[PDB]
């Protein structure tokens, strides 16, 4: 049982499209900073390390930002306005933070299409999709139903339903694609392909994202004293099992998406998508859609 | 059977806090006009009636809105960014637009909270009230969360799940209510108090409001040869029946809104607000979440 236990989740490194600090609390003051933030923020880890977080904000957006930091309902208000400002120059970000074993974990990816309406096309995909997901007639419609509006709002070659088995084994159940890709439809596959800790950390973490499995791993830099591993199981960007990378490779795929099917409290199977030939880093508002269609689906798997 | 008889779709005249007109296909010539139109839209009926849209609209917005109403996805395009242009001046209207019995109509409400961003609101509350929509273990807790989810976002006075039985008579089966309501959890209703037609309507058309019960109702006018009554039945402004205003008036209620819960493709009950001592013009982005959430608790009729 090798496959079971890499401990994919302290990797200690990310993946360096967005950047991760971990903030104290109450004050803010970054404890760790991943070592890709001269590319992505304009600053080096030396100057964030020890420094409160208000200092790199632009000043009209850094109370409510700070305020936002700081509350219990932190998940409901993501994602978070972030605006860095460095030499008189702004950069615009969207933050995704959360609490976990005693962190407070700040993550930040770069806003897109900024031109156009924000959460407006949040707004029309769970409408569009929530009607066309009930108007699946079955298990087998409800699944066709998914994988073809995900593939719609994401670009991906592939987009499959996979089905767990009793002994977490798996079955290619739905699948749209474009023709480039070929046809995985019906295919089963073993259970460590998705081993133990894996799925354990997918019942809890019900989204994942590789949008190039080319990638050079940014190690998190922490404060003297604070370099134990981070424990980085609801980080959206942390780095993934090499191992996994090299299926993906030998697979033909470029970039992944999955989002976990949960019933009854377990996972039930995945949705999982794939760029076969590019890249595909997923918008925020189509990523977001896109889990919660998996929710909705979740949720009918009792019904259908 | 006086009570089904009533044909409250053809009432010839809407509330008038929005304003309703009918365009031709394609070339959108106005053919009705609801006559509160000086009072909303600063032109008379005169001025409008036979006059193309887009002499009406801000000329850099003029172009998609026009693709957009002619547009055979136009249910999924709505809201439409409608900006009204008199006298160099401009007001902003969600429009509302829709295709039924051969006719374009076209709905405008006034923009809210025009500073706020677009439609976050709406992603905070269909994620936020997905959740304690599937936290619910059974029925009653269903109802429950989906009460407390639809006055906290509205702030109405009163929310209820009111369920119908197999003679058509209703059940307050669930409530969340602010102290100075009295409570109608437990009591049951005759058939009559929601007639067979509307109850027809309402399998088709799964929201209606009507923010104040106290109102002037504004007659449709139309150019000669046009004046056949006009089916308002998926019109959200639609007058409604002066009898069920005196119902509501009677109740001691100023202001009302109910939403469809379907199951198996027939009406299982409705959710049901009331504003006690005041008026209540329930934004846009929070009507749509409301009945999102509606639809959603359908789905989940099945199940739980
Ligand atoms: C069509 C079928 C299909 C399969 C089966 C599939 C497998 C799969 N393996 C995964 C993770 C993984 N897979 C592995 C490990 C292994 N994998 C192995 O084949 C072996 C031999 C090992 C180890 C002995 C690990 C460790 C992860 C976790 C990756 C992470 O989250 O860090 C994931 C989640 C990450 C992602 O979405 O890309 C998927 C979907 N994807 C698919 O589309
Ligand atoms: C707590 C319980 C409760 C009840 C029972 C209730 C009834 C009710 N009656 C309604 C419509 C109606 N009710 C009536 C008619 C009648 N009504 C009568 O009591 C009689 C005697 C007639 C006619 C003989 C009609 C015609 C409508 C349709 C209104 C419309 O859509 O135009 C509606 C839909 C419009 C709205 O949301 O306000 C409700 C919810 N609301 C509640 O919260």
């Amino acid at each position: 049982t090798n496959c079971d236990r890499e401990p994919i989740h302290i990797p200690g490194a990310i993946q360096p499209h967005g950047v991760l600090l971990v903030l104290s609390e109450p004050g803010l003051v970054l404890t760790h900073a991943s070592e890709n933030a001269p590319a992505v923020l304009g600053n080096s880890a030396e100057q964030l390390l020890g420094a409160p977080l208000g200092h790199f904000i632009e000043p009209s957006v850094r109370e409510p930002l700070e305020a936002d930091l700081r509350s219990a309902r932190l998940k409901q208000l993501n994602p978070l306005k972030v605006v860095w400002r460095v030499d008189g120059v702004d950069r615009f970000f969207d933050g995704i933070a959360h609490r976990h074993q005693g962190r407070l974990i700040l993550e930040l990816e770069p806003s897109s299409h900024r031109e156009a309406v924000p959460f407006l096309s949040f707004f029309h995909a769970v409408r569009d999709g929530l009607s066309r997901l009930r108007d699946a007639r079955d298990l087998q419609e409800l699944c066709e139903a998914v994988v073809q509006e995900v593939r719609g709002l994401t670009g991906f070659d592939r987009a499959i339903i996979y089905r767990f088995d009793a002994e977490w084994n798996g079955s290619v159940i739905a699948e749209a694609r474009d023709a480039r890709a070929d046809p995985y439809l019906g295919l089963h596959f073993p259970a460590s392909d998705i081993p133990r800790q894996a799925r354990e950390l997918y019942q809890l973490n019900w989204l994942r994202i590789i949008p190039t499995i080319d990638y050079q791993p940014a190690r998190v830099r922490a404060l003297p004293g604070h370099g134990e591993p981070l424990d980085l199981s609801f980080s959206v960007l942390r780095s993934v099992s090499p191992i996994h990378l090299e299926y993906l490779h030998n697979m033909g795929v470029q970039a992944s998406m999955s989002i976990s099917l949960m019933k009854d409290g377990k996972l039930w199977g995945l949705i999982s998508c794939h760029q076969v030939s590019g890249t595909r880093y997923v918008p925020y508002e189509v990523r977001t859609a896109c889990e919660f269609l998996g929710e909705v689906m979740s949720s009918l798997l009792a019904a259908k």
